[PDB]
């Protein structure tokens, strides 16, 4: 009762499409769309693939950011608890996720960063299941960095790799 997994865009698993068709009116919108271009690319870096993101039209996911509610899903429940979500990525109105804005976000870093958190959140888009605690991206500011001093580690490469490359 969910067999279904169709696609618009250049859907194979192979290469995901991510389109922005809003931001949040706080901080440099560019800083939001860089950062994700600089994201996705961490990926292709160590994966054969290739992600890019349309001027218009239909992307495999689509990405939007809130504060307090947006209709979608039961509505953040407010700052803390939950700092993003993810639905299965591959059905209709299922990959167009939402980041939760409720909280108080920075360019800077400080509090929640968002590029680390980039990786983290598409860790899940390519049906990445959860590890032990290899030190990976996932785990809480592995790494608190900025974003051009954002690296890897080789426990976290040990995940991926699990596709051989
Ligand atoms: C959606 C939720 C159930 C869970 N994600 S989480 O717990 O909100 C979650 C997990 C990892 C990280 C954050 C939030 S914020 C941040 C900053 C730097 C690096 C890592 C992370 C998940 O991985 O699915
Ligand atoms: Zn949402
Ligand atoms: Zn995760």
């Amino acid at each position: 009762m969910f067999r279904e997994m169709p696609g618009g865009p250049v859907w194979r698993k192979h290469y995901i499409t991510y389109r922005i068709n809003n931001y949040t009116p706080d901080m440099n919108r560019e800083d939001v769309d860089y950062a994700i271009r600089k994201a996705f690319q961490v990926w292709s870096n160590v994966t054969p693939l290739k992600f890019s993101k349309i001027n218009t039209g239909m992307a495999d996911i689509l990405v939007v950011f809130a504060r307090g509610a947006h209709g979608d899903f039961h509505a953040f429940d407010g700052k803390g608890g939950i700092l993003a979500h993810a639905f299965g990525p591959g059905s209709g109105i299922g990959g167009d996720a939402h980041f939760d804005e409720d909280e108080f976000w920075t360019t800077h870093s400080g509090g929640t960063n968002l590029f680390l958190t980039a990786v983290h959140e598409i860790g899940h888009s390519l049906g990445l299941g959860h590890s032990s605690d290899p030190k990976a991206v996932m785990f809480p500011t592995y790494k608190y960095v900025d974003i051009n001093t954002f690296r890897l580690s080789a426990d976290d490469i040990r995940g991926i790799q699990s596709l051989y490359g």
